[PDB]
């Protein structure tokens, strides 16, 4: 009694392959009615007949999963294809094909009578479908998978063939709801992870996933690691495996046509990993690796950024080095205010992007660890800070006191670590980190960093931040002594700079000419540069999910936002409740910002936020409306707190109240138009024309 | 329609005295009678016969003011002292004295069955010493004054002497509420006035007044005013006082041995103040005052403010300019990191410490006038800007639609004015003000301003503001060009530059020796100028209520807080509420600084703050739990939000952990300390006591 059904347990899945053998059902028949039993609660005595029917009947289904050429039918009907390395990503099967050859093995597999009748077979065959189109980990309630299942045609769930008695009915639903449950969790994805590695994509906009087949998989990961390898990695020996070093398990995460190398740190030990279960210390270990990350890791991680932030507050060149998109709109749109300020109208723009090519993977650890010393210059090596981990004081409710009356898992104590053992830290995780590589056969293959640092491992995040921060400090250091009229900015390793002066942006395009950069691990993508220099005419140019417009300097940002939305929300309340979070977070105050005359792009900004949920809730309305009640009245308070919002962070965000009568009557007439012609949107309409100011 | 009972009708009455004739009772008894009835909401027929007892007792009390010679009175208890011009402040009777001859006149005038029997004649004299004791108009509820006299001894109240039926009660109560409220409003009021001159201290810190005799205050009144006419004002004759121009009265206010000059605007209108106080105009004029305020002044004073921000946001130079000496605390921290950060330790610093004399009364006007034209130096005539007074839109809960389902006085109407428009408003409260005196006669003497503008209209602390932090924009213009090491703030008159660098810290003296800041209203107190210059040793140097130490620049604040804390507080629950504020308020970061190793002083500035609002606590919870009823566990919880308050500030105030399991712990020795004594508090010295991080 937990959550339901979760896509996890099939992700990351790889094994050599016997077509020849297979066996979707390797579990003894009782040991499968006893899982069944033992999430449905039920708990028979010795001499109960009921599941008498369901007995005889796996075993048919078993009989099937013998009887079945497994190699023949994926050949024949999905194709063996010779593995394509320049495209990786092509290698998957597409989701199309995916559903088509899951369908004809359950079609083998289970006779007539195990589907519950034609009604429910189809019925059964739509939900299929639905859980395949899952995302990230979108798992769903059980109960939308047994609605509509009719428990008549279920004839075995009983030695009656007549539903009676009130206990009779109870079990056979009690039974029914394991048997699907037992088809979903163990059944299907036992089907899924023998003939496809799945794997997340690397795309933070697209969750879908994808279904590499793993003969495939096998010949994809060997080339990739192989050319990665040799420009990044160094084999180790076997005797290696014998001391005490961080470590974790390499994996790769398609982007459009190549991979990302990560490095998920591993909850064991490197002298273990040989592997040796031992039921016991598996678990020890995994406290041991948790109790790391408690006391050493993430003290260190958090002491890292308190060293940062202390940078931030003191000099105005590691402020330009923000952490969000968010950030670099807020500087570009607070940059643009400037310029009218001083200027009245905004003046001709020298505009310059550029990106850094494997920021991490081309990292210089070297130059790392002495920057990572300068924070530690000052004091002597025994300076033992005292920190503590609470959720609010990292990069409100905050009740650290307990007492008696109060606040009565973890209990949250101190940690005190000094400046010997932080530095020492560091070197563990850049140096001595050791990636694990399998072959055909699955030997050791280990490998350590050569240049950079491993993704994935806490601290190599804010190791980056560290050094490409201090790297714009002293190359650009120039732009921070007299300074004047320039915008720079960094994310990562993304990189804008806006100024009207020709010659001080020919310098830092000076400075990428030149190998300056080289000497940190900056290389600059000199094929993904983008320029505007009085000669080439570009209103419009993208850099981080912003449409920013030259000469106005007004910030829309693009299709890089995402509902979740269908998964966690049934409820009418829960839906509401994400969306509302959803609308006033994406609705920020660049957006709404109307210091020009542009006030026709932010009601084109607002309008496709604002239809984008409203849309949203109507698709999802006509779907759960089937059981859940819908109150109008509780829907337009839910309209009148984000129309409510919309005008007073606009009026926040433009120090006018200029325009804002015109902003409402849009939100109104977008409101009208959506919800006039469903009669349960009747009230909608009548109150929200009367929404005035 | 009434609240209680207030103070403001006895501020600021100035009258020539003719001793020889003066009657505390000038009103006819019918019109005292009915001033009471009026109160008291009781309407007698013609033929009751109830308060026959009132009238003759008001016979025997307006007998006794004729035959009291108050003028040898004063002489013989308080005296007759010779003006003492050199020091203003010491002219004033002690309240000491004050309080004593109050009683002696109500003894004489008051005979034994006025005071309502001997057990009530006490209390009475009780409430008055209370009542003397007020402050800032601090006037204390009505309900208050009445609690504890008994109405058996009002044996004058009705024509039976024993009370019998259920009206009889309520009339006496009744009446004896009115009665007592003529007795504060009317009678000791008018003794107040009649003897002394009741006006506000200048300082923020000591909201005590001071009471200056009237035939002394006119000598004191006539000198001070020619004096500062003869520097700063133009006398204007009596043609003046028939255009529409903004008014206010004249007040001398002292500080420690002179007066500041100030200008209340007054409710009504030039035309008139003739006086002719008409009945019903004077309210007519009091809302056009008021419709004045809240669509023309208050928009110009809210738009006057967003364009100042605007400055600030863009321009360095302008962000020195704080507005609260908490501001001022967290640059010179901010200050003392950067320090830390670039050099290690903090190195020497040269200091300068200097003020302005007489600010707004030494004020350029002309001057003035040309940063607020460029401040619209872009714009044009016809801009029309919009603006709608909110709480928290000025420099949460925001429902400004209204609809047909929510929010359904005034209705806050959004104002629109020009460009021209605002400019004359400015003019018009800087060049057109004019001041009223009160000679001995009482006559016009009018006056308009030469140099400056007028102190306490709305519009003059912006102005101030609006035309010094333009004067630090440009004179030191140098300083925000090629920046580097400094630190420059100011509040108000008072400014501070700290620096470790030789050179820079000679221009900004030079600047000061000149006269550059002259051409502004600006001259700076060469007499009041302090200096650190590897010259003179000043370890602690005092700049606006802080004691900032030099070589580490540790800020502690001295006893210039205070407690509000009687007034608008009766209930527990109110009186929590604003404790909660208070301390939350006055404990600031720097209070709680521990870099240095300073944990010790950081207690015992939490251990003043904290007995400062517990012992407060406790000698109001003697009087108010008499008709309250108080909740310990309510209680425990405003003292849960206290003590997290503080560890969480001492932590974000410090970067680190270290001392605040010591600093929890010296929290909670304090408060048992305190509550042990007392039974009621038997519940929080058992939880306090288990209070643990």
């Amino acid at each position: 009694v937990s959550k339901y059904i979760t896509k996890f347990n099939v992700l990351y899945n790889s094994y050599s392959r016997d077509f020849s053998r297979f066996e979707m059902i390797r579990p003894s028949i009782q040991t499968i009615l006893q899982d069944i039993l033992s999430f449905s609660g039920l708990n028979p005595g010795r001499s109960s007949k009921r599941y008498r029917g369901f007995k005889s009947l796996l075993s048919r289904i078993i009989a099937n999963d013998k009887k079945c050429r497994y190699d023949i039918l994926y050949a024949k009907f999905i194709g063996t294809s010779k593995c394509n390395f320049a495209n990786v990503v092509s290698n998957k099967t597409e989701i199309s094909q995916v559903i088509q050859f899951v369908l004809l093995v359950l079609g083998k597999l289970l006779p007539l009578d195990a589907w519950g009748g034609v009604s429910n077979k189809k019925i059964i065959k739509d939900r299929v479908v639905d859980f395949l189109l899952l995302g990230a980990n979108e798992k769903i309630h059980m109960d939308d998978l047994f609605r509509g299942i009719r428990l008549k045609d279920f004839k075995w769930l009983g030695r009656a063939h007549q539903i009676s008695s009130k206990q009779d009915f109870e079990l056979r639903t009690a039974f029914l709801k394991g048997y699907l449950w037992w088809l979903f969790e163990h059944l299907l994805k036992n089907i899924l992870r023998s003939f496809w590695y799945i794997t997340e994509t690397s795309s933070i906009v697209s969750l879908e996933l994808n279904y590499f087949p793993q003969y495939l998989w096998k010949e994809l990961y060997e080339s990739w690691v192989s050319k990665y390898a040799k420009n990044n990695l160094v084999k180790m020996p076997s005797k290696i495996q014998r001391e005490q070093l961080p470590c974790g398990k390499i994996k790769l995460i398609p982007k459009r046509s190549s991979f990302r190398v990560i490095c998920v740190p591993i909850k064991r030990s490197l002298k273990l990993l040989n592997k040796k279960l031992e039921l016991d210390t598996l678990e020890k270990e995994k406290r041991e690796f948790e109790r790391y990350r408690k006391e050493v890791l993430s003290p260190v991680g958090q002491i890292l950024r308190l060293k940062l932030s202390k940078l931030r507050d003191t000099y105005e060149s590691y402020r330009a080095s923000v952490h969000s998109s968010s950030d670099v709109a807020e500087k570009i749109s607070d940059y643009r205010d400037s310029l009218l300020t001083r200027f009245g109208e905004i003046p001709k723009l020298f505009i310059l992007k550029f990106d850094m090519k494997e920021c991490y993977d081309r990292l210089s650890q070297p130059v790392l660890m002495k920057k990572l010393e300068e924070l530690f210059e000052n004091q002597d090596n025994k300076t033992s800070y005292y920190v503590r981990y609470y959720a609010q004081l990292d990069a409100h409710n905050l009740n650290i006191l307990s007492s008696s009356r109060h606040l009565s898992v973890d209990k949250t104590k101190t940690i005190a670590l000094q400046k010997g053992n932080i530095l020492e830290v560091c070197r563990s995780q850049i140096y001595d980190v050791v990636g694990s590589v399998k072959d055909a056969r699955g030997n050791l293959h280990l490998y350590k960093r050569k240049r950079g640092v491993f993704q994935g491992f806490s601290l190599s995040s804010i190791f980056c931040d560290i050094l490409y921060s201090a790297m714009v400090h002293d190359c650009f250091q120039f732009l921070w002594k007299s300074k004047q009229d320039f915008l720079f900015v960094r994310l990562v390793d993304d990189f804008l700079l806006v100024t009207p002066d020709s010659n001080i942006y020919d310098q830092v395009h000076n400075i990428l000419s030149g190998k300056i950069l080289e000497s940190y691990g900056a290389f600059v993508n000199k094929d993904k540069t983008v320029v505007v220099n009085q000669t080439t005419t570009k209103p419009s140019i993208d850099f981080v999910g912003l449409e920013v417009n030259t000469t106005d300097l007004s910030i829309k940002r693009n299709s890089g936002s995402i509902s979740l939305v269908t998964t966690n929300f049934r409820t009418f309340k829960t839906l509401v409740k994400y969306l509302k979070t959803f609308y006033q977070l994406n609705l920020e105050g660049f957006l709404l910002d109307c210091s020009f005359g542009v006030l026709e792009n932010v009601l084109e900004n607002m309008g496709s936020l604002l239809r984008l949920v409203l849309r949203e809730f109507k698709t999802k309305f006509t779907s759960i409306v089937k059981y859940d009640t819908f109150h109008c009245y509780k829907f337009i308070k839910f309209l009148y707190d984000i129309s409510n919002y919309t005008i007073v962070k606009y009026v926040e965000t433009n120090s006018d109240w200029d325009g804002a009568p015109e902003l409402l009557n849009c939100i109104k007439q977008i409101i009208v138009k959506e919800f006039s012609s469903f009669e349960s949107y009747s009230e909608i309409v009548e109150w929200v024309q009367t929404l005035n100011i």
